[PDB]
């Protein structure tokens, strides 16, 4: 397998439609030995991850909890065995309150909400690298999930700002990770029909936001030279595994686009 | 003058080396009628602004204070006279605690500090547009100050992340401002030897940060095809006035680089 | 006026819909003294330019003709008077054979055609700077016309490649121009309904290309936060004059977008 | 192996320091079955390729020769056997006359020289895709070599313009390749000490160009968070193989940076 013998931490599984579930599945199909991290609904996450090709220990991690982050390296070492280190880390964490995404006017998001979204979606990429770099092997890889925020778009609002902040955070994380012989990169995915994305299209964040995200999805497949299947997270999962492998050894502080090439096309 | 008859709000004056002081001076030399906003040290700001070519009313504005922002439009109207609106708005506000800039490791900035820096440096650009767009004329202009954060660099650390967030905020502010016939843009300046910049070079944020910012300054003038004089804020002030004028009427959600062309050159 | 006392060379007038006609008109309304250059149909160009606010000498310039370029500086000096130099230069020249644009497959453009298009559209920006920099004043400005080629699009085909080449040429021209205290920049305009653009929409380059350019035009106005009027070259002409003025003195090797902000927006 | 069962065409081998030699070697170590193309010195190329892990047929290809390109697909089919198609294509072709690179002033490159450089370095990427796409399998991959031309730099001059043109060509090739279920991408490598690069540093293109390329090399390793070894083409070769594999299936019309992350860092 592409990741045979590698010890990889995967955060971000919440449902069977989570991009992290598909990353975890493909990584296991490719011979990686995983450690999982889950937030708040641990009973649910264990039951979901019971469907993965192989059993993997599950650790609790709220990225807003400083105790969870301070104990994380020790908890991972206990799960993987003393003397072993991680070869890979996947950050597949993102959150923005409803005031910061959807039909709620961009000017009507209170800062406490925007700040919580930026903490979880951008700052935590640096918190996770700080916690795990001391237990990472040379030649290692840290990968985070991105949604191209180079241009403004309807409804994505403050989550776009959190992604722009995450891209900047990734470039600095690469400076730190480099001291450990570790790469840091983001995968900018095309839109994926997760449970939340389906709910948004169904009007969970207002009708106008639903209509706008449906047009974005259509335009994405139209612009993508190889097309874009929003119901298929496997091409995104494979790209994350390509970055976790030894096959992109000279790429760091960078962004790889697993979006069907849609960002390279105007129309 | 370039700005004859225009009513322009200018925030960000603190000392006679503030980029906003030079923006305010050039705007007045070009016939603009100004309203100033100042944070916390109002006695100091009044005394500084006494040196501007013309007298201008000074209003207090802490961008972290929701009462100041909610009353701002009314306070500006009282200063410019009922029935008059602003043609221009200058955001020249930036702040990052010492834990987020300098020699303090990038991983050692607490989130409360990073969040305060992002609130002042990025979110406030949207708070200011929300407050003032209802009192802005069609053909109007909102301009903010940027420092190119496209690539990571030493010491700038979390302030780089705040600038990346500000660039994203600007693109969304342009969507809102467009409804008012108003443009929103940033001026990405080359480094300017303000009081804080001189203090940093003098080691106020650690020796290594000082040495690194001195090398950045030297490299900037070297890369700039027309050179870069860090002791001269006038080219930056003129660029802000170009954006406040009627002469860039089809530019919005954008960034204009007043950096001597240094960002267009590798070496 | 914005350009009072300035001596500016303007190339690229062919009809009354030429972007250069509007640049020339606005520059004259702003007090500039112009010298014009025209290609091949000099009788037509003289008759067109008779409609400009003021009379301006017209010089012949085929950018593919080395004799025309070698004699250009001398011919300009004769027209503006010995001892006088130019403060500004406008390159508003572009051409691509029909095999390189439109419905003709991208793979079916012969290299002789692509090479002629790149010579006129990209290399000539450097030929013009070479010819005129020795007769340009410090503080001077060279401006060229661009169409954002960062992403591929239908029909534009090899002309997109010529624009990408022009952007690269501009960065090198800035290195040379800087030695003279001269700035070099491009204005990336939104689509303008020139005679050729109207002919393309009318199917002159095939039906599919017509339909595709009509969708691009519609999408441009939709994405532009301040809208985009393709029938109005005046905002583009004003942007070129802003770059020719003293008001963007720290910008070089760069691109200013006069596109209604459409490139900063995905949807 | 990463490329087990894949049929890959590799162009660009001339010496044992050619980036294409290392791409060919790594692809063979990973189980690919290769077809090679060589220009002009076929006896030399055969002798060089005798050192590759496995024997591979060698075909003559001058990308400026329309007969060579028109017969290429037939010649490849004869070498790989009727009924078999290629899964991958590597373009590792670049050339610029000495007038277009080095100490020769940027303004002193005759167009015939610049045009020959652009034909070989940029247009040929589309000529090669046109020739080989009809004999490529779905899921296939076309990869070209790039040197980041986003910013101007000393000596690279017109070759920088050819790379900017190549990036634009790649985005259009992706539109065509997508119809075949084929991806098209470039690998932007850091500087590699090939025979020509060593000759340049030794002053083959003038002393000033030598000094400037030595400073670029040093600055590259300094800026790269994981460092940059210019004497090691293996990380670049591995990146090309990552793109030729099934592990980046949603990336097209794009650029992957195998430069040690140096482009993501200012200093
Ligand atoms: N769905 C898309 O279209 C799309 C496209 C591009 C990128 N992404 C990104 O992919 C990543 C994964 O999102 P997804 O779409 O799979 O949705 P998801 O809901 O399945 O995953 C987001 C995860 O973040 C976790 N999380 C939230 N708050 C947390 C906290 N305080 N501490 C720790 N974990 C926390 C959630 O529990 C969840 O597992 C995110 O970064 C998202 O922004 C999504
Ligand atoms: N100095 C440089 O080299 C440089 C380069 C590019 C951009 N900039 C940017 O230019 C802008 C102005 O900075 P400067 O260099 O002139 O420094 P400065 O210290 O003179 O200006 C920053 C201003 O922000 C104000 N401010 C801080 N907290 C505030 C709050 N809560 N509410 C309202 N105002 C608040 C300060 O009072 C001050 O007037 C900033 O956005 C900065 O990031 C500076
Ligand atoms: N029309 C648009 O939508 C649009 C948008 C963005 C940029 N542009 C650019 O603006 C510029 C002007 O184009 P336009 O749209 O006004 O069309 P135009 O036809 O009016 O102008 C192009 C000019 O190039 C001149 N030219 C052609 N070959 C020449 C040669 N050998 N020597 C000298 N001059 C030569 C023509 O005579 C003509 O005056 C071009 O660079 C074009 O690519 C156009
Ligand atoms: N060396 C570096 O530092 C570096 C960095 C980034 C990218 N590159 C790129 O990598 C690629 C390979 O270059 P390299 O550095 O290995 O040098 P090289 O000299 O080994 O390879 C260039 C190849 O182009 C071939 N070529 C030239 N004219 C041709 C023609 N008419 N038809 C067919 N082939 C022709 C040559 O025979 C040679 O094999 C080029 O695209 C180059 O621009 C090089
Ligand atoms: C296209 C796209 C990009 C994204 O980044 C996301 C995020 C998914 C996780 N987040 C989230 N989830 C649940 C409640 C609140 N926030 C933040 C938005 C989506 C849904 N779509
Ligand atoms: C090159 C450069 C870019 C910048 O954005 C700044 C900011 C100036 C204002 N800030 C600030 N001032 C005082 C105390 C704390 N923070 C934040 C940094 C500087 C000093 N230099
Ligand atoms: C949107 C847009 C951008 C452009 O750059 C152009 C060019 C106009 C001048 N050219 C030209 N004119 C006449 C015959 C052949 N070529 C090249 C294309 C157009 C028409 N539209
Ligand atoms: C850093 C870098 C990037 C490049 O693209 C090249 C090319 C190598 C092949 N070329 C070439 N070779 C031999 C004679 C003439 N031209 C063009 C330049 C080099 C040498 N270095």
């Amino acid at each position: 397998g592409l990741l045979d013998g590698k010890r990889i931490l995967v955060s971000g599984i919440i449902t069977d439609s989570s991009i992290a579930f598909h990353i975890a599945r493909v990584a296991q199909e490719q011979g990686a030995q995983l450690v999982l991290t889950g937030f708040d609904r641990l009973r649910l996450i264990q039951r979901i991850t019971d469907r993965l090709p192989a059993k993997a220990p599950l650790l609790e991690l709220d990225v807003q909890n400083e105790e969870h982050l301070a104990s994380l390296a020790g908890r991972v070492t206990e799960a993987i065995g003393a003397g072993n280190k991680l070869d890979g880390v996947v950050h597949s964490i993102g959150f923005m309150p409803q005031t910061g995404m959807g039909i709620n006017p961009f000017f009507d998001a209170p800062y406490a909400d925007v700040s919580k979204g930026i903490h979880i979606s951008a700052y935590s990429y640096a918190s996770m690298a700080k916690a795990l770099l001391p237990i990472m092997n040379p030649g290692g890889s840290i990968v985070g999930m991105d949604f191209d925020p180079s241009r403004a778009m309807p409804a994505y609002n403050w989550m776009t700002v959190a992604k722009s902040a995450l891209e900047s955070v990734n470039r600095f994380v690469a400076r730190e990770a480099g001291k450990y012989g570790v790469r840091s990169n983001l995968v900018a995915a095309g839109p994926i029909r997760t449970l939340a994305m389906s709910a948004i299209v169904g009007g969970a964040l207002g009708e106008e936001a639903g209509a706008q995200i449906q047009l974005l999805e259509e335009g994405w497949d139209q612009r993508a030279p190889i097309g874009w299947n929003m119901k298929d997270a496997t091409p995104v999962a494979k790209t994350v595994c390509a970055l976790l492998s030894d096959w992109l050894p000279a790429t760091t502080g960078d962004i790889i686009y697993a979006d069907g090439g849609a960002h390279t096309q105007l129309l």
